[PDB]
């Protein structure tokens, strides 16, 4: 069906978004393991696979409204080098994601586009619940200490 | 609870669209079985009884509101007689479904009806999808021509 | 994350509408469960939990915003003391739920609070189905009058 | 059946207290889970639903003794914005409990409503019993200090 | 264990209290069978069993403190004509034993006999739930007559 | 083995009493589901299946007695045209049942035939079961109205 | 149905009877229990049991022939202080319960209620059973002595 | 207990029929088996073990009224040395047991002795059914002649 | 929660009645298997562990009312020789800790530790069971002689 | 069979042993527990247990041996008042019983009961299991610090 | 592997005393089933079939170490003929086998075969077992006498 042009462009900047935070979360797990917090890991490794349908989500949209879907860039990725810089790296992406979101949902309901809209709405909420999980996770760490922070979860050892 | 008049009026609109879409599904699942498409027949009955569901939602609407749904008229038919022109005629019908929908989400919103808002928002994603999945047999056959489309889709012999 | 002060004066205000909901329908099914309406007792305990759910969303949605959730005051209750005056104090309450949500999403949406909007608009529709149960007694109450639907109700004796 | 009019008002009194400690429970579960104490938020949770219970008992008793449960208000809420400070502030609230509830059954054994004073014993001992749960969080804050202490009940991260 | 003569007598006055509730309730529980009352002969009876339990705790407490229960006889029955004074006979009968039963109590907490006084306290608790059920019944029969309570109660005709 | 002609001739009579109860209730029960009291109606299939039963009971015993059973003749039917008239009219020809077998319980007793007066027997206190039944339906519709009783029977509308 | 006033009243007689015979056993079932005799005890309390369904069944016939049932008074109870005086009380009231169904059975047969005849005969071969039995354990006393007799039914000790 | 003399002398009778009834049976049962009538074998050692219950309920009783069981002798036994004589022999056998028991029945009466009574009511009624069974195969060999009948009952040959 | 001072001297001396009867009880139950009398034996070591939950409890009080529980000492043990000693020697024991239950539960009552006074009741009543079972055991050796009584009681061999 | 006097001596000296174990243990599970130290409360509670297994051979032996075993009283209690002192007044009490098992074993090794010398051979074996327990919590409490050590094992909080 | 000549010995005497004690058990089981005390017989059969285990290891140790077992001769029977000297005979020779495998035991140990010293050391544990079983059940006979003690242990009679 021949969808708004704009909408499209607001749709290809979200996949461009999702994009970067299946890598930026899933380098962070990887690094999270290497570093040996394997609780911490496994719960990025779960936000990134959340990430994955996102950026599915914006795929499937596009080709709808017979739009071209670009995979091609990701924005700048933000790696921390310590479970702190992680934390704070993916809070900064995931607010600019949440910001980018609003955008595009006022945009397209604007332009009665409303099943559009309702997945950027939809993907806003989801962000602002990953927002809450590493604004948490920064809180504690605040209050009491990274190191105190990161020993709870390095978790089991593997068989 | 007494609804805002106009909002009355197109869930009543919508409710005459649906029962259209009802009709026209069921004769052209009951036309694909004459003509032996039982795969396309299966289709297009459960598509006749997801419409069935939407003019059943605002029915109920409609009576909450305390208005008084019309189930006396349809808009008028369009019957395929051919494989690609029933397809043609669903997805024109479905077309005209969608942007009524689209025009009562936003008159129940500028009135603050949200709950009807969504209603109509929720209605108009489905009938994208139905829009999708007319658009995209079109494009079979297109791109195989009708006879190689329809042939794939003839099913199984009855025991 | 940091919300809009007036979203967070308008969430609040929703969590002293769910509180005092919530007491007056408990208040209510223990004095129908006294006055021996045993059904209509079952039916007021599952709507006063409902409230509960809707008063703990507005906490964590509060929280998430980094405003203080009020729980100290409710609105002035209505206590009904006939099955009748039970029924239209609710309704009453119930009424002054819903406009209040369809405010709250209002205002939510004109600053791009989209997740609080939605919280809002899933509550007012919520508040609506409590609505069109207590118009719906008091339609039997008026059609039948009060002791034939009070009768009705009374349930089964306890083991 | 009527009751004592100065009972009646001690189990209206127990009824505000309990109240007061759903309400200051319940923040102080969603508080402890938004700073990311998720063990610390579950345990909350489920005292606040002890107390929903306590102030039941008092809303069925004050029914059969013919008064009027007075459910509109509640004793001042403390709120604390610290671990430490939500231990203190549900500490100061569960002695005010006790021995409200120690008066309460002292007086009705003094008039033989030995029902509502083993009402009152009953929830009595119940305080004691959070009481003592309060307690012991203090004293591993003051042996431990409390970010060894909170750290450990942080808990297990959501799938 | 040699008992206080007289918490014995307070017992053995509360065994005839027992025993005249056990065949008051029987003989009502047949005559609202005859009726054709079933819901209500089926209460009835399971209201007899729960009088027949509260005369066996005497017996045994009497032969306990070497005591002679006396079954001999009844304080005087009350028969009711209708089942509005079915209802009336057994709610005056129960609150009688319920003052019996508090007086027994003081008395026994007067000597310091502890297990006997939370025999008493507790078949006392047990009577006001008795009371409460049969004013409950009245009241249905003050707010909605006499037939419309007694019809609802009918219940199923037999295999 | 030969009989009692006399034995025999109260059997057959009893036959003629039994055929007569089988179709007085079966029109009753098919008078009663017309009529829409589906509850009424299930209870009077199972009392004629009961009487169905009886007679059977009675050719077997004539036969064995080396008479001759006679199903030739009912004895004169009650037609019921209210549901009061129904009870009415099966409560009479009941009546005329109990005291045949009454006297030819007596009779068979006087010539030592005891298998014969023990089947008389039977049926005289199964015909008391039935009359009992049917004096319980019409005090209930003396006590509540005839309208009030078979409401409450009307029971469930079929799927 | 109204029946014959003489069997009312041996209906009522007999009902006496059983209610001296409900509380007697039960009575001593609790001073059996008392005296270390579990096994004789257990007997004890099922056969007070089987008396109370006698009494109901009296409590029945008497409402289904249109008298009333009276259970104010016991006939003189008999209370053994040794295990023989117990077997020795029970054996002496069974047999005039015995003997008033024998005359009642004959009387009722004499006016055509072969029913409560039939009842009668069914307790008097019910008492017999009784009677046996306690003729038994007295023939066991009687050859063994008392204390072997009563050693051998002290039973199991409580968990 | 005592019993009448004269009844237990008519128990004493019935057991000697009893007990002539459980070896004539028998005795045909292993002739039939004998003669290769397998089927006939195998209902004539039923009907001798139902006779086997008849003589010990005989025997039971005698012993309750203090009588002494008489086992020693038994009434002339009749055997058969045909199939047709064997049905024959147990028909004659049978009629003078039901006479007895007709007379016992009768005489118990007379006394009050109503337990006996009705054991031999029940037993002349289980031997109206041997006779019917007799009776009717007789009458199978006179309608078939006696070849046809026993042939029939050949049965099946063993594993 | 800092306790009444003389209350928790009754619950030390509380513990300390209840650390003798453990020890006096398992020295009995041991007692009892030596001499092979395993059933005794049974029965003796569950009261022995029935007291050590007792222990257990007044050890948790004392602890919650921040005094000092004291397990060094034990009152006097009594040591039966003879199976009628060991009885005596237990009841003379639990007749002393009854008697300071029912001062510990006034004293606890008078000065409001509600908490406390009913610990004190609870025993006080499980005491009494206690207290119960000995009596009937030395009322069996009374009336049976030692021997008898304690023959049944030996129990079966070990495989 | 009659032992040794100095054996019995030395089982009667472990039994003292092991009964001060036992409320050593018990009372530090329960101080731990108050505490908040759930998990090492729960080691607590198993390792009293343990101990009274062993105080329970003890009695066994000595009894075989036909001596009189004496549970009157305890060897001075440790009581610690940190988790650290709770550690080392077990270690100091079990070092104690270690080498009281070592020299009884010896001693009934040189009197030739071997049995003896097995029960105090595999208690000293029990008694290093816990000696080397106890030792490793102190090493860790060296190794981390007491409040890391204790923080470890505060264990999972109620339901 | 070759052994200790003089342990060898120790071996095969200890075998003698085994191949003893399973005749002379056996024999009294069967003696004590003849004299119908079959509980005793079950258990003295059990016996026998420990001592045929004990048997059996002194012959796998006695040709491990390159002995010749003997199994040709027993010690001298003692035969009992009444209950009390069964058990007395089996004492005498219970206590001769637990004094020579405490011989062979310390003989054992100082040639440091330590396993052949442990197989004495595990059957003296054993046979004091039996010797314990033994005195126990002459202390029985000694306070009750020979005929309480045996007819206790009748048993069941077989099916
Ligand atoms: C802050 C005000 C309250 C909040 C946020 C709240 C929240 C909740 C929630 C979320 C539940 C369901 C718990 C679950 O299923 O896991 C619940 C249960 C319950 N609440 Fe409340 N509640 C509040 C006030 C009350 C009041 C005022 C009463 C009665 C006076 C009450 C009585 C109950 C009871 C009895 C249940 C359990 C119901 C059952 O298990 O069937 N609650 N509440
Ligand atoms: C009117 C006099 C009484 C009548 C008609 C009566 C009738 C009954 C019936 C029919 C049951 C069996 C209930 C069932 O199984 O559904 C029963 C149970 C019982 N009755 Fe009575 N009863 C009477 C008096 C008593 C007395 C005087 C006592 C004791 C003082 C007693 C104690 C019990 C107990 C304890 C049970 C339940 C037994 C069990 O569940 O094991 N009853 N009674
Ligand atoms: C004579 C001193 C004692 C002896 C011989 C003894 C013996 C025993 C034995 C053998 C058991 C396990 C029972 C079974 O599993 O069948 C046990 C259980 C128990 N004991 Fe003791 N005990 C003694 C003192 C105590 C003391 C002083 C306390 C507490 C103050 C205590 C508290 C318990 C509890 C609570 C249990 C049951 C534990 C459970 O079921 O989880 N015991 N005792
Ligand atoms: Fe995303
Ligand atoms: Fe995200
Ligand atoms: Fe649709
Ligand atoms: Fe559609
Ligand atoms: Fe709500
Ligand atoms: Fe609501
Ligand atoms: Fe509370
Ligand atoms: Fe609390
Ligand atoms: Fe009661
Ligand atoms: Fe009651
Ligand atoms: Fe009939
Ligand atoms: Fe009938
Ligand atoms: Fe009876
Ligand atoms: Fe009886
Ligand atoms: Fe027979
Ligand atoms: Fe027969
Ligand atoms: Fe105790
Ligand atoms: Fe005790
Ligand atoms: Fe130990
Ligand atoms: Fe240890
Ligand atoms: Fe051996
Ligand atoms: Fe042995």
């Amino acid at each position: 069906m021949k969808g708004d042009q704009k909408v499209i462009e607001y749709l290809n900047r979200g996949l461009r978004s999702e994009l970067t935070a299946v890598s930026q979360y899933w380098l962070h797990y990887r690094m999270l393991e290497d570093w040996g917090y394997k609780d911490l890991a496994k719960k990025w490794r779960a936000e990134s696979i959340e990430e994955m349908a996102h950026a599915d989500k914006f795929v499937e949209r596009i080709l709808f409204l017979e739009g071209l879907p670009n995979l091609q860039t990701l924005d700048p990725l933000r790696i921390g080098q310590t479970v702190k810089e992680v934390l704070e790296s993916d809070l900064a992406a995931e607010r600019e994601a949440r910001a980018l979101y609003q955008e595009g949902a006022a945009y397209a309901a604007s332009v009665g586009d409303f099943p559009s809209k309702n997945l950027f709405e939809e993907l806003m909420g989801d962000e602002e619940h990953h927002i809450d999980f590493l604004e948490t996770q920064l809180d504690l760490v605040s209050k009491l200490g990274l190191e105190l922070y990161a020993q709870h979860h390095i978790g089991k050892l593997d068989d």
